[PDB]
Parts: C-alpha cells; structure tokens; sequence
C-alpha cells in the first residue's frame, strides 16, 4: 500500500498539552458513521494513555512530555467501526520514533582510579587508564561522547606538569621528568569529562598514583 | 474499511477449553512490540473473563461454555498499544453471535384448564383452549 | 502511479503446473506480518480456481491450461492485510490478455451451396457464392 | 497485486468541501522528491476538476457534490514522477462508486389514462392499466 510514516516526536517536549500529530480518515464512511479508537503500548497498554484518538474527527494526539532513555519507540494499532457495530478497515500500524536530546550528564566507571609508577622511568610512558559514560546518543549526536582532562596534580611540586591524558581514550603518561619517591611519593589529580568533545557538560573524578 | 465479520458460536459447546476463535495483527509493529488487549461486557466487563486474548499473538478464545439463553450476544472492542506506550491503531468493535440449541422443554400456559359445554350440542363444536410455551428458537 | 503492466499468457499452454507469472510486496510490511489474497473472476469468483497466490511470498500463478476462445481476458484485484486484521495497501488491479492460438479449424457457412446459369452465356459470368469461417484471430 | 479497493461516495453529499478520500505514496521516493498527479474523466478530463491531488502528499479529495443520476462511477488513473522528470511507478487505475440517496420523485407514464367497460358486467373484471416510473435505484 501507500502506508504512513514513522512519526519523530522530540524528547523533553514542552507547551501546551495536547499536541495533534496526525489525522486519519476511512472513506468507507459514507455508509454509516464510523468510530475511531487505537491500541497498543502507551495507548490501552501500559504505559496507558500517552496518545489517544478523537473517535470522531480522526486525530492523534501527544498527551504528554515523553523521555526516550525511558522509552525510545512505540508501535501503535488503529481502528474504525461502524455504528451499527462492524469493522470496516483493516487496522493500521503506526509508528512512533522518539529523538535524542542533551538531558544527561556524563558519569565516571568508579569513584576513584588508582596507579603507579617508578620513579626513574623515561618520560613518554603509559602509566593509568580512566573511565566514564553519558546515556544520551552517541551514534548521531555527539550527546553521548566524551573528552577526557586534567585540572589539578597535587604535590604541585617539583614542578605541575608530570602528566597527560588521551582526550578521546583517557589514558595517563608520564609527560615531564623528576619523579622522587625519596621526597613526593604520591599524587593525586583530578580529571574531568566532557559532553560533546568538550563541549557540553562535565564531571569530575579522582585518580591517585603512588611511585614504586 | 475490510471490517472483521460478526463470529458465530454455538451454545452449550463442549470440549477441551480454550477455543481459538480468530488472530488478530497491527502492521504497525514494525517499529515496537505491540501489546493486545481487550474489553467490553464478556470481556472485562460483567460477565467478566469469558473472551481473552494473548497480549503478545493477537489470539481470541472463548474460555467456557454458553447459553444463548442468558446472553444471546456480545459486542467487544480491541486494541494495540505499543511497549514506549502509546495506542497504534484506532480501536476495532468486535461481534459474537450465538446459535440456539434445543436445551429448552416446552411448559402450559396454566398448570391446568377447566371447561364446560351443554351436552346436548352438536358433533364440531369448540370447547376449550389451552396453551404452553418453548423458550429455544421459534424463528 | 507506478502500476503493473498487463500479463501476456499464451492459450493452451502447457507444461508442469503451476507457473509463477509475477510477485508482489507490500513494503508496509516493516511491522507486522503481511497476508496476500487475491480477488476477481478466474480468482475466488466464477471461473474459481484459475489463479491463486501465496499469502507469504506474493507469488501469482497460473494452475492450469486457458482457451481464449472461452475468455480472453481477465481483470484481478489483488490484497495486503496485517497480522492484526487492517488492511494496507488500497488494492490493486491485475489484468491478463490471453493470446490467440491456432486451435481452431474453419467451417462452411452451410452444409451445402446451390447455384444455377443458362447454357448460352459467355465465359467470364459470375455464378454462385460461398461461405465459411475460422473462430481463432484474423486481426 | 495487492491493488487498491473501489471507493464508494455518497450521493448529494453536504459538509465542508474538500473531502479527503484515500493517501497514496510511492516507496521510490528514496531518492528524489515525487510528484502527484492524477488523470481522467472527473479529473483532467470532462467533468474536469471534481477531484484532484496534492502533489506532495498523496491525497486524494472530492471537491464538490455528486449526483448518480448524472454519473454513477468514475475510473482514474494516478501517477507520480521525479523531480529530474522521471516516472518511477506503472500508473495505478482508481475507481469510484456513487451510492444512491432517495432524490427522485416518481412520475406517470402518460399524464392522462383512458378507459371502458359496459355497464352490465360481473364484480372481479379487470378494466384500465396504468404505469408510472422512479429513477432513483430500485436493485
Ligand atoms: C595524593 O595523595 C596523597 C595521599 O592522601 C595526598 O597527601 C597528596 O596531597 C595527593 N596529591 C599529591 C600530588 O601527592
Ligand atoms: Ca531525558
Ligand atoms: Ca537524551
Ligand atoms: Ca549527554
Ligand atoms: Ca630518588
Ligand atoms: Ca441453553
Ligand atoms: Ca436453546
Ligand atoms: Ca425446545
Ligand atoms: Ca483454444
Ligand atoms: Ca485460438
Ligand atoms: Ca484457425
Ligand atoms: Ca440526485
Ligand atoms: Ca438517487
Ligand atoms: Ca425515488
């Protein structure tokens, strides 16, 4: 047949309720008069009554903000009877895709990441690994990726800048030179991540590296 | 529309119960999965649970026997709903018929009937009257 | 739209039946299961039988041998129905042309012509006249 | 194919025009945008302009009233094309039926009937005969 597309609705919508999404009509009305109703999931099945249908004009309706972490799709049947009380289409299926938005802050894999190292090793060495993650997309929208950071190594002595970290992978390495575990033999930095490359939200986290 | 024929069904059925009645689909599953559901008097309604469906096949049964007798019909509306939770398709009224069986003895009108006549009458003369009843099928 | 162009069927055909003359899909058919049926003369009406298709795959067939002489043409309307029990596709029409073969032998108008001419006249005189015909194409 | 089902309309109808009938949509749109159109008797042809189509969407609508009595079906024939310029699907017909509505009075066959009989016949002979017509349907 000629079908019906699917319907994109955005997440965290907000105005006045309701919202007409679309109108539907059977031709076969011009016999009696023919009553409109709809079923499935977020209709009659639970969650119940998130669309609903005017049995009279044809109308669907959005009743209410929706959250696609929650509920990312909806598959819908509807109806027409007549008022003598007999089916005169065959349902229709409808579909319902619901698009990502920015809702959600990143969160790092623990609380705390610990390391080590020893203290004569050659700058350009792999020492930690660091973990987080944003629920939002990540396939479409760069509402689910992350940019790893460094703010602030304790010890800001010998000298602050014994380390880096891979933005896009999070791994740690020796950048500098003059490790002592004779006189600083544990540092505590704090990292960040970021939404966007960077760009949106962030979060901190905390990783502790002690010197062989 | 391509409506859905009224089902006929006879009384007093009897078997192994559940009867499969009719499969029903919405297209529109291709998208979420759909939830079947179901209502009205037979259904939800009072006479509660004699019709179910299988939320996730789209199968009608009838669960027990019935006796046209007490209800001679039944009207149902179905729907389909999707997992995110919205209504797919505009709901679908749903019709059952149900056959007559001879279940039913006949009774008088009266337990009994009294009359009276002169007995000098003539041979092809009416008397009396009586009646009685049958409540099955007489159409 | 895009339609369906009308299928050429040789009459008399034969070979092993069926035979495969086309399919058809729906492409609302992301989410539910699709049902195709067929309707028309030569289809579930008188002609019954003549042609049939697979609800699953949208296969057409042809079951058996055709004479156009009997009918020479058919007209179909073809069907998409969901699991759930909505149509979704507005139907389509089908045509087949059945093409001439030569199966037929001719026939004399009558069974037997009379004529007459007199016995002077001169050569180069029309006399009689004769009938007959052949019921396959001459077109 | 699963083609598309006849569409029946009421006669005289009333309301708001237009009056959306049915939507229809190429798949083939992947690609480029398509082009609605629409062609026939009732459309581009002679009654022109009862229905038409929005080249964008699909829909098809009655613009105006209908009377059987002038012209009880209508066959189209819908199409869509790219915007390069390119036709993407086989044409599709399309019909239409006009459902008859109670609009006509009858009327006599003649305005005036005559007839005889002699004055002395038997009660139960049959004398006239008169006819009269309605041109509203009657099957
Ligand atoms: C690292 O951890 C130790 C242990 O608590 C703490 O005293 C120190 O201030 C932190 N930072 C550095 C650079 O040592
Ligand atoms: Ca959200
Ligand atoms: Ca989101
Ligand atoms: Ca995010
Ligand atoms: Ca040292
Ligand atoms: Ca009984
Ligand atoms: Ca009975
Ligand atoms: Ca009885
Ligand atoms: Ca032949
Ligand atoms: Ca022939
Ligand atoms: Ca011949
Ligand atoms: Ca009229
Ligand atoms: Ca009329
Ligand atoms: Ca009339």
């Amino acid at each position: 047949d000629w079908v019906i597309p699917p319907i994109k609705v955005s997440e965290n919508e907000r105005g006045p309720f309701p919202k007409r999404l679309v109108q539907i009509k059977s031709n076969k009305d011009r016999f009696n008069k023919v009553y409109y109703s709809i079923t499935g999931q977020g209709a009659d099945n639970p969650p119940q009554g998130v669309f609903r249908i005017e049995w009279e004009t044809g109308w669907m309706l959005v009743t209410r903000p929706l959250d696609r972490e929650e509920y990312d799709k909806y598959v819908l049947s509807s109806h027409a009877v007549s008022e003598n009380g007999s089916p005169v289409e065959e349902p229709m299926e409808i579909t319902i895709n619901v698009i990502d938005q920015n809702d959600n802050r990143p969160k790092f894999t623990q609380d705390v990441f610990r390391g080590s190292v020893r203290e004569g090793v050659q700058p350009g060495t792999q020492v930690m690994a660091v973990s987080a993650t944003d629920e939002d997309d990540n396939i479409d929208s760069l509402n689910g990726v992350l940019s790893y950071s460094i703010l602030k190594q304790d010890p800001e002595e010998p000298i602050p800048n014994l380390f880096t970290i891979n933005r896009e992978t999070g791994v740690i390495s020796l950048i500098g030179t003059g490790l002592d575990r004779e006189k600083f033999p544990e540092y505590t930095l704090t990292v960040q991540a970021t939404d966007l490359e960077g760009a949106g939200l962030s979060v901190e986290g905390k990783a502790i590296i002690q010197i062989t």
